């Protein structure tokens, strides 16, 4: 929202008042309160007839500093409120002195300057990482529309860049843009988003969550170029500064605070296939696709039934279209017998044509307007109504239907929609419509998740969700929505995936091949590599099927190659997934996140890091040309084994069976002995691979159990020409390949054997040391 | 302006119609007219009751394709219109086939697809650099405000970045932001700008000029992330695609098309001096100020009389304050004799308090509202009126006043202000107020410029302009405006300077230390280096007294050091300036411009190239820490002589007398034998410096004459271990230094001598040849 | 109420949507439901993001066919309602073929044409006495006052004359006049009336009652010269076609239906 009109003026009709001077500092328990006047009040003749801002500083978690700035406390302030994890006994330090008032949690502190020259500085071990200058926060009275806002402007230093604010499709670095945290169904090609999160972080080691579920309006370097301005229509503004000093540290605190990404079941990492959106389909169609996959040796693990599994115009009354699917449970058991997992489409709305509608209306389970009538419109479905999830009985009714599908063999759900929630309505529990808009995504997803958690069990729960709100990262794997089948759209989609990881979400997916339009073969090919090298992979389309043979023969080879490669990577991949669930580190990571101190990584959005050790750069050209940057070190292509010197840009050309996939040096990777499924005993038959272990370093590898815990650890430290190898845990018949190492000098406790990738060592007893030539 | 509401909807109240099918193509001389319908009109029954767009393709210059799409031609469409150089005899090819219609100029062509699939594509030798997809242009009928717009959306490909749109201070790469081309006096810390230009260019080698003086609203990847949208309130939209393929080539065509940067006289390159804004002074005060500089051996060449050479509140009636300056011409001619040039402040407004105000009013030389009363207000001045430059007699009155000053000894003027032009007025010539807003800046500066042309001569002409419009780049050296005294603001300022060069402007100046605020010594020192390593530099402010030693003695050395340096660099500097004049290549170049193929240079804004051969990276920290990227090659620090390897980022620490100033390998640089003044016989005593001439390469150095032409060329070609040195033209007592070259095997036609920077050779026979060791 | 602006245009600020194609027919006991889309929805790609009308045919009395066209069913729709005599056991015939969907009570039937050419027809012994042509019924969304209406236009043949609509003092034959069924105290010399009845009959032996107590706006050959148009501010429209074949027979049924 524009407040200023250039450096010298203010927008017409706005009256601003700012806290310009500290009047009094009070300590209440472990919280610090600061009273600030809009003017000089050192004279008692001025200590009256004036507004007074109440700034409260507190800490909900170590390293997190909460700032609450209030105007009037008499406001109603109804919920819902974000699902924050708030501790009341965090150890903090409050020092109120002559010149300053400082609140401190861990290494992060908020310091207010007393005296004439007001100032609010956020410090990390004494140094200022950001803050608010005088007159850059306060209250706004909009005379034009009778609305009142609170606002803040946190500084940005030279070269400081901003990231996050949910899954957004605009340029990766927020600087220069306006963003409104407001869930909208606007595709993947605009400034709109299905997943808004009022949280941002910078390449300076800290982030900030503006604690308001209603629309927050950010001007990221868009009004005042060197600052991040945010405003909300409220009588108070509350935000949390979250300390790093690294992007992963920020996310770790952020997710501990708002919610840890759950760990999805191993099978969910397999290949997903869909009937597609408005294409035709019945059981025969299903089996045709499945037999088609098996026939061409294309591993497939999850099959998804989209919208038309239900009668048109009756969408989400949960009843199978009898004409297209005469025997639902029969058809599902046969697919499962094949070792496949099943997911069906659902959403939180309901068309009037459904016979269930009248029942729901009679019971008051649908969202009503103030006058008591039903809220309805004709978008998506004719006479569409919304399930009122603030209504206990409506929740149970919805959930009972979902349990009916599960008891039928269904293993998970695709939670589509949930963003276009109206405000001209009256919720059953009286919540504030402006806050229910964004938060609805959370309530919807939380409801479905718990049905899974109470049936299939939490270990087995996973969803495919299109919308979200703070805290929704707890119900894993969200997908980038409705993209188009072209390179530009594939790129924009990658920016969104990267962005959402920068917002606390650990698992992301996208429609391989694009949703709208039918992609030419080469595009489909490139997208397939990108898709399989993502935490979650799904072949899904709008008006055309996504089966590889719908494009060409080589497409089938591309799909098989990458699907196999992914299943062979699960020992590594599933460990990087346990990290998302432990520290909120997302599987797909922006380069700036993994290499925070490298200045060349700031604007990189066409490449990413998949887990801690491998850099993947999708190809966005027909010819196969691709440019990517590599951080310091000597990287090694994952299967071509060629090497590249880091800390510079590289240009290559790859055919459809390749793309840059480079492994960091000093890495010990664990590849599995199964390229047909993602879920299998990873610590048996394991094949370790050591990449450029330097003199003086130690590469560590942890192999996980199906539950994510480390069942076996393997370390390789190199002192001189001697590299010692030790393992701890449970592992059977494993191997250790010294990448690009032709011959060895000696080998204690182990038999060796050449390989095209390098010497392969077999462990004999305990010591398995090797001497380099 | 927001047109769409996400991928699937349109903004409420907006009715859209687009050209969706070609109906007929026609050729009229060297122009192609395409009639497009908003629907299928193949049947005669639908060839009625429907709108019909008329698209016209033409070419004003080789390589430039103009596109004019219009709805109703009945509108008034009054001037002013940009000062475009339009040729009517440009060789073009027009092809009208069954499948396509194509218009071509140079290697660029416009192609419209006939049939069911409408498509507008711009091609460079058959390859698509950009275009407009079906429904991404057309007419907008705003039902909410009765306003009608025309809009276009030109595609951006993967990794494509946009630059330009005037002197702006937001992030350098426009992707993700919206910009309105409307002059405003909004300072240098926000999205507003004093100098707006509806011209942008990309890293794909092409640019586009939206030919509308009124306000053009750009959504650069902000509405449709993969497209640059632009709209204007009009019944027609006309834009020009300008071909490169390199950034420098686009600017070459753009400046040939809208105007070439004039070549500023050599003296204007010296250090400019101004005694703040609010200082109290008279003649004795001025001299005692100049002497202070001379007394500390701080060379000065231009002195600027700001605001107060006139009586307060009477600003710009051209009357010297009678009390403060009893004898104007006497003081100027005395200052002149001290080896100085005189510049004075002026602006296009006039205060009520001035005696002249009534005269102008009774003569009708001031801007009037429709009712005939004078337009007035109280910002900056009380009852401030505006000179009506569309009035032939008012222009003459103002012009004569300037000639009066010039005849008094004034050499140049600072044309301040000119941005806040009201639209609820009625110009003398009846121009369209909406278009006069931006164009006023052009008229204003053009009038002034021509006064100098007609008095001191075109070669002596120069200004310090704050506002600008398309075509204003012909009135050289535009000034960066009022900037704050901190590092973030020093950076915002560099971004603006880079941006203006990327908009057709060849010369940019800024104030050392800033305008507002009180800057700490270190900030002042860092800015001094950055300011002298610019095309035009000025010591100035607004509050503090303009004395370097008021800070500390170091501030004085810094100013002396970099002022001497710039003067020595004039043989190199004035040559590059001739380039701005001939090819529209700016002296201060963004990296992306000099190294268009290096993917590491896309987002670099904290460094720049000063001329073809030298990279300067200002220091933005107190401690002196600085990180900068170096392109391919072995770079050498201009005076520290140290070397660095390219294609990578470097971290260094510098004291106040230094900063990263690196010279390119394979470069022959010419240094002057005078470090006191900028204007001197550069081709005498010249000091050439050869930097890492590689085997099989050649280094050329063109030493310019006063008028900018090359008076002496020196080439050094290396064949093996034999570098041949040949010269052509007029030169005397010159020398050649082999940087980092101590011992050399042999030498022909010349003697040698050792140096700290490397061997120094002296010619005699020109058959001068060196043979390495 | 004026909906059209001549044959070719629509009144400003009005957005219309009409049932143009049958999408599904369903018999519910002695009642027939017809779902019609406002556009071609034969392809699954168009079976979303579109309004959908629900027409229900029924019979409260022998020889009377009730027609209820609905948009949103979420409206409050509070009482009171007319004192209608509604029987639940009227003997009717419902035949849903591939070409038509027909509901019959007594010698009167309502027939909807499936396929590309939508048409709602009322037949007496298989012959057309009146009916609604494509785009002559539907929903009106008034943007000028944010009000929404449902409307219908029942055909009038050559020489067909309309009567009734209460105790009115204008020309006996309604053809050519607009009449609002809203009780007013306006004397006996104007278009106003003390006793308004949203019931009309013709010299063709059939009558129709618009089942709406609120104000019903009738344009009897005043907007569309060959049709009797009636609109009401509601999310649903419900009228009853009453078979004669003689005026006295129509009244017999009408009074047996509303009161003797
Ligand atoms: C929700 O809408 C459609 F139903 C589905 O096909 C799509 O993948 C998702 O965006």
């Amino acid at each position: 929202m524009k407040i200023s009109d250039g450096n010298w003026l203010i927008q017409p009709g706005l009256n601003l008042i700012h806290p310009l001077q500290v009047f009094e500092v009070e300590q209440q328990d472990n919280e610090m309160v600061v009273y600030a006047a809009p003017r000089d009040v050192r004279e008692r003749t001025w200590q009256l007839d004036t507004p007074l801002f109440t700034l409260r500083f507190f800490s909900p978690q170590e390293g997190i500093v909460g700032v609450r700035i209030e105007h009037f406390q008499g406001a109603l302030n109804n919920g819902p409120h974000y699902p924050l994890n708030i501790l009341q006994d965090v150890k903090v330090t409050i020092e109120n002195t002559e010149r300053y008032a400082e609140f401190k949690s861990g290494n992060l502190s908020a310091r207010v300057s007393k005296g004439e020259f007001w100032s609010l500085d956020f410090l990390r071990n004494g140094e200022r990482i950001t803050g608010s200058q005088v007159k850059n926060n306060g209250y706004v009275q909009d005379t034009n529309n009778q609305r009142n806002y609170m606002f803040e402007r946190l500084d940005l230093g030279v070269g400081e860049t901003v990231y996050g604010l949910g899954e957004r499709f605009t340029a990766l670095v927020r600087n220069g843009q306006t963003v409104e945290t407001w869930n909208r169904d606007g595709g993947t090609s605009t400034e709109q988003a299905y997943k808004n999160i009022p949280f941002y972080m910078t390449n300076r080691g800290y982030g900030v969550l503006v604690n308001h579920p209603q629309c927050v309006s950010f001007e990221v370097g868009s009004e005042k170029v060197s600052k991040v301005q945010f405003s909300v229509e409220s009588e108070y503004l509350e935000y949390f500064v979250i300390d790093g000093p690294t992007p992963k540290a920020v996310l770790d605190r952020y997710t501990r605070f708002t919610g840890r990404p759950a760990l999805p079941p191993a099978w969910s990492f397999g290949l997903w296939l869909t009937t597609s959106f408005t294409t035709n389909y019945d059981e025969a169609t299903v089996n045709s696709f499945i037999d088609g996959m098996a026939e061409r040796n294309l591993p497939l693990h999850v099959f998804h039934f989209d919208c038309f599994w239900m009668k048109a115009f009756q969408w989400c009354d949960f009843e199978w279209d009898p004409l297209t699917f005469p025997d639902p449970e029969g058809m599902i058991r046969r697919l499962k017998a094949k070792g496949l997992k099943i997911c069906v489409w659902i959403n939180p709305y309901i068309g009037q044509k459904s016979p269930v509608f009248k029942e729901l209306q009679e019971k008051g389970y649908l969202l009503k307007r103030p006058d008591g009538s039903l809220w309805q419109w004709d978008k998506w479905q004719p006479g569409l109504a919304i399930y009122d999830f603030t209504n206990p009985d409506a929740c149970k009714w919805y959930a009972d239907k979902l349990k009916g599908l599960v008891a039928m063999g269904v293993d998970c759900f695709k939670t589509d929609f949930g963003e276009r929630i109206p405000t001209d309505v009256q919720w059953f529990d009286g919540s504030d419509p402006q806050k229910m808009h964004n938060h609805y995504a959370y309530i919807y997803n939380e409801l479905v998740w718990n049905v899974l958690k109470d049936t299939v069990g939490e270990e087995e729960a996973v969803l495919f969700a299109r919308s979200a709100s703070v805290g929704a990262q707890k119900f894993p794997v969200h997908w980038g929505g409705d993209c188009y089948a072209n390179y530009e759209s594939m790129a924009e989609s990658l920016r969104g995936g990267l962005s959402i990881g920068l917002s606390g979400f650990g698992f992301w997916s996208h429609d391989i091949g694009g949703f709208e339009n039918t992609a030419p073969a080469h595009v489909y090919k490139r997208w397939c590599a990108f898709g399989l090298l993502s935490s979650h992979s799904r072949l899904h389309g709008s008006k055309s099927y996504r089966v590889p043979w719908a494009y060409d023969d080589e497409s089938c080879d591309v799909v098989r190659f990458f699907t196999q490669l992914k299943c062979r990577m699960m020992p590594y991949l599933y460990r990087e997934a346990a990290r998302a669930n432990a520290r909120g580190t997302p599987m797909m990571r922006a380069m700036m996140m993994e290499f925070p101190d490298d200045p060349a990584c700031d604007y990189l959005d066409r490449q990413y890091m998949l887990g801690d050790n491998v850099m993947v750069a999708p190809v966005f050209t027909e010819a196969g040309d691709v440019q990517f940057y590599l951080p310091e070190g000597r990287w090694t292509h994952l299967w071509h084994n060629d090497e590249l010197d880091g800390s510079r840009w590289h240009k290559q050309q790859h055919g459809f069976l390749s793309l840059p996939v480079y492994v960091r040096d000093n890495t010990l990777l664990a590849l599995g002995n199964n390229d047909q499924r993602p879920d299998y005993v990873w610590h048996e038959g394991t094949a370790f691979h050591l990449f450029n272990l330097q003199d003086g370093h130690e590469a560590v590898c942890e192999v996980p159990a199906a539950d994510g815990s480390v069942i076996f650890t393997l370390k390789a430290a190199r002192t001189g020409n001697t590299i010692t190898v030790t393992g701890a845990g449970e592992a059977k018949n494993w191997t250790l390949c010294l990448r690009n190492v032709v011959k060895v000098n000696g080998l204690q406790d182990g038999s060796q054997a050449e390989s095209e990738q390098g010497l392969v060592v077999k462990p004999q007893g305990n010591a398995l040391t090797i001497t380099l030539h």
